[PDB]
DNA sequence: GTCGG
DNA sequence: GCTGATGCGC
DNA sequence: CCGACCGCGCATCAGC
């Protein structure tokens, strides 16, 4: 946690622009800056020194100068005093409440945690489960718990059919010692970019995991993306574990390396990598990397047979998952 | 809010 | 219903 | 200056 004071200021600035200002590029600006400063391996002693790194420009320069002087930023201090923005920031912490839902609720007087309980009638389903497990969803997961969760998922999956492969990605695959949640990549060989030979492929998995009582709730569920809740099982009169967020993404088996790249992340790394593809003249998503025509239209999928092939198309040296934390 | 063209 | 735009979350 | 800023799944709503 080297430059943590500066980086928390920028993350607090980014959350403001995102939740209150509804200014998604200001959000990404502060996020990039916070990311570049967090990877920089000295103690920033001046706003100008930070201005050297890309994505730290003039206005973040003044803000670093001030933070280094006072230990505060008064733009922030006053954002924290404003009760409209502080109520908006808080409501967005409920999964399913975004910036728009937050401001609407505040316009209706629903401002606090007890307000939300009074009015579970005015919530959609995702918002309800987000409120239900509001505290749990804010706890991290130690890696050790991730390892037991991995074992259940990989052993339950093997039972539905032995040809399912299931890869835990996200921060776990990047080597984190604690995780915000669990992210699971799922391949079955009967689902490729050329056919879906069997339906319910993802539904069977969600079904099996529900019946061992691992999956406990559902936020959203289509035929390739599940978004819900799980909980490790406890011993005899041991305290229950917190409930955990789990996403499971069924990707066509022949598109595994683009899928595993996407789900390993991080979100910022993905953004920077996909942006660099575009300046090199490629477009990357979770399925394919394609060349861009002389006009804008994306071409046809380039053949990929490892993660490193994707890095090589855009002329980056490969980076291990644990070096993709940005 | 930053940056590259 | 279907299509598309938006919110929200990755 | 000034526009472009990753890309997409699912839930939901408007409009036909
Ligand atoms: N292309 C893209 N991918 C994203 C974005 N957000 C998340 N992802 C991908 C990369 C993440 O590593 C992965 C899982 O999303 P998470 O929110 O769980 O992030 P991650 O697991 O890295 O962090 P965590 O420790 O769980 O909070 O999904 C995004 O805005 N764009
Ligand atoms: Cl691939
Ligand atoms: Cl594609
Ligand atoms: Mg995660
Ligand atoms: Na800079
Ligand atoms: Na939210
Ligand atoms: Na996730």
């Amino acid at each position: 946690t080297l430059n943590g004071g500066i980086t928390d200021m920028l993350t607090e600035l980014a959350n403001f622009e995102k939740n209150v200002s509804q200014a998604i590029h200001k959000y990404n600006a502060y996020r990039k800056a916070a990311s570049v400063i967090a990877k920089y391996p000295h103690k920033i002693k001046s706003g100008a020194e930070a201005k050297k790194l890309p994505g730290v420009g003039t206005k973040i320069a003044e803000k670093i100068d001030e933070f280094l002087a006072t230990g505060k930023l008064r733009k922030l201090e006053k954002i924290r005093q404003d009760d409209t923005s502080s109520s908006i920031n808080f409501l967005t912490r409920v999964s399913g409440i975004g910036p728009s839902a937050a401001r609407k609720f505040v316009d209706e007087g629903i401002k606090t945690l007890e307000d939300l309980r009074k009015n579970e009638d005015k919530l959609n389903h995702h918002q309800r489960i987000g409120l239900k497990y509001f505290g749990d969803f804010e706890k991290r997961i130690p890696r050790e718990e991730m390892l037991q969760m991995q074992d259940i998922v990989l052993n339950e999956v093997k039972k539905v059919d032995s040809e399912y492969i299931a890869t835990v990605c996200g921060s776990f695959r990047r080597g984190a010692e604690s995780s915000g949640d669990m992210d699971v990549l799922l391949t079955h060989p009967s689902f490729t970019s050329e056919s879906t030979k069997q339906p319910k492929l993802l539904h069977q998995v969600v079904e099996q995991l529900q019946k061992v009582h691992f999956i406990t709730d559902t936020l959203s569920k289509g035929e390739t993306k599940f978004m819900g809740v799980c909980q490790l099982p406890s011993k005899n009169d041991e305290k229950e574990y917190p409930h955990r967020r789990i996403d499971i993404r069924l990707i066509p088996k022949d598109q595994y390396y683009c899928g595993v790249l996407y789900f390993t992340g991080s979100d910022i790394f993905n953004k920077n990598m996909r942006a660099h593809a575009l300046e090199m003249g490629f477009t990357i998503n979770e399925y394919t990397i394609r060349p861009l025509g002389v006009t804008g239209v994306a071409g046809e999928p380039l053949p990929v047979d490892s993660e490193k092939d994707i890095f090589d198309y855009i002329q980056w040296k490969y980076r291990e998952p644990k070096d993709r934390s940005e």
